[PDB]
């Protein structure tokens, strides 16, 4: 591997975080949740996204400048912005939302994050 | 690396699957879910757990026999068995369930899956 294992770990964990935040938001919709937990999960995702975009030497996350990888990070980022806004709405018990649309979007983001991991691994691995 | 990168990918994805299942079960609790999706996610976790325990040549998942890794897979399996049962309760809109208990247990399983990934990576480089 040309990148650190931690780089691939952080990218893979984005997949998990996307799902964790959805569960936390749905639990908030049910009135049994914790806004602090949701915020913290979203913050972990965003911290990792910035680390993957810029590199983070302290955290041992490599910036991968390959154009296809950078393009996939940007594709992910556009989906993420819309998903993040949906999370905020889902988490409010009294809001109007489309829960099937939310689920579809969670699955879409997950797929694009998995695609990011795949591209990173292809470039990194022998 | 002594193990295939796919081995680490599959172990990491178990973290994700544990959380996807919770998302799906809560969607079902809210009447906006899909039982087939939850079933598929559970099945994927179970196949991957089997692959990590035994190896799977077709899928390029390597065996890792180090005692600490085997012990952690066993620890995960005990938590998983209990978690899996909780899912069915959560997913029923009309059940009485303790959702905070469920989320705590989801986070516990996630942590042990993360610990498994860490142990695997340490051994693999
Ligand atoms: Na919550
Ligand atoms: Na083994
Ligand atoms: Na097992």
């Amino acid at each position: 591997m040309s990148i650190s294992p931690e780089t691939i770990n952080v990218a893979g964990a984005q997949r998990m975080l996307s799902q964790k935040m959805a569960r936390e938001a749905l639990q908030l919709r049910l009135g049994a949740g914790d806004p602090k937990a949701l915020a913290a999960t979203i913050a972990q995702y965003e911290r990792s996204a910035a680390d993957l975009d810029a590199g983070n030497a302290e955290r041992n996350v490599s910036r991968m400048g390959a154009p296809e990888i950078a393009a996939q990070r940007q594709k992910v980022a556009q989906i993420w912005g819309r998903y993040r806004a949906m999370l905020d709405q889902v988490a409010q018990p009294a809001s109007q939302v489309d829960l099937r649309g939310f689920s579809q979007y969670s699955t879409e983001l997950l797929g694009e994050l998995n695609n990011l991991v795949s591209l990173m691994s292809a470039r990194a691995d022998s």
